[PDB]
């Protein structure tokens, strides 16, 4: 499907850019990315049954990877594989591999220390890769079916996150850092991103007409 | 909707391409086996089918981009050389997370496997794109597991080349490839190439796949 947006793209996309008052250049709004970061956090963390079936069912792939369990990881990639062709994955295989390691000592560590779905799945990837590779390519039939954890999942390992998911990066890093999860969005340094690479991109007459205080 | 739309049931596909009709065999005659059940217009089935062969076979360099690099890897795997086979299929994979892939990765592969024998043989006995393509899938399973997982990226890219690839290895194919699926076979049991259409099986299936559903008394009505 469609292509990340650089972040200029993504600043037009959601309204961001403003006059700032280095030619030809635009300023962003500091408060509406900050919401909209703090919209792609998604959901707090509140036991895996209430997360998405996609991020349920690679949430027990990585589980498995950590509690060195490749055989069950590999059955629910290679029947979500399979049942992807088909038309509709089949997330109900990953039920039996969370009910036998949600409560593990790794997995209890890891949604310990993060207050999100998508930065306890981020930690859950990051740990299976310990064990073994876990790429994206293994789960390619995510993309279409959730864009936003697919991006996240991707950012895993990356220094610099794409635009989509800056929020919920940003804030996986800040809970690394300050050792325990947080509720509180912590998201500065994805508007500090956004600020700095819109600075980079000369905008053309008609676009900086376009611009508003 | 969109490229990423399950496919096609037999019945959807004869109601989105017009092909089902009045069944006069069962008004003239019916049996009692087969009440509430529509027919197929035939020529227009065979219009159909004969649309989705795609193109004559004439050079790789002439494929999709797409057809080239995965007709690259199969060639690769006949010609047991994994290595050259599974650094495309990375570098598909790896291009396809965000941008647009490096189907340019297959030229080297391409370059050096066409004319081996066992490519030879295949582009000697399948005459369009899509049945060359599906016996070099073949071919390249004789190896090992090829699984169409590892291309996952071309339904977006070329619904009908992917679900060609994923029947490889079935007995009954999706409707939407019905006439090259009906025509690689045909090929295989002609011992040769042909240019002219043999989707004939294909019309036969749907027809069958046809007779299986019972309409409503309303929609036996508005059939024509």
């Amino acid at each position: 499907w469609a292509m990340a947006l650089t972040p200029m793209e993504f600043a037009r996309k959601y309204n961001l850019l403003r006059k700032d008052d280095e030619e030809m250049t635009a300023g962003i709004r500091r408060g509406d990315a900050k919401r909209v970061f703090t919209m792609q956090l998604g959901p707090y963390w509140d036991g895996f049954e209430r997360c998405s079936p996609q991020a349920y069912a690679l949430s027990a792939v990585f589980m498995a990877r950590m509690n060195r369990d490749r055989d069950a990881a590999n059955n629910i990639l290679k029947v979500l594989d399979k049942t992807f062709v088909d038309g509709k994955p089949d997330f109900s295989v990953a039920r039996p591999v969370m009910k036998k390691y949600q409560n593990s000592e790794l997995v209890q560590e890891v949604v310990a220390k993060h207050a999100y779905v998508l930065t306890v799945i981020a930690s859950l990837l990051e740990a299976a890769r310990e064990d073994g590779v876990v790429p994206s390519s293994e789960f390619l039939w995510l993309k279409p079916v959730d864009r936003r954890l697919w991006y996240m999942l991707n950012c895993v390992g990356r220094q610099t996150p794409y635009s989509e998911v800056a929020g919920p990066f940003a804030h996986w890093k800040a809970e690394k850092e300050m050792g325990r999860r947080s509720l509180v969005p912590m998201i500065d340094e994805a508007i500090r991103a956004l600020e700095i690479a819109v600075k980079e991109v000369r905008l053309t007459p008609r676009q900086m007409e376009e611009l508003e205080p």
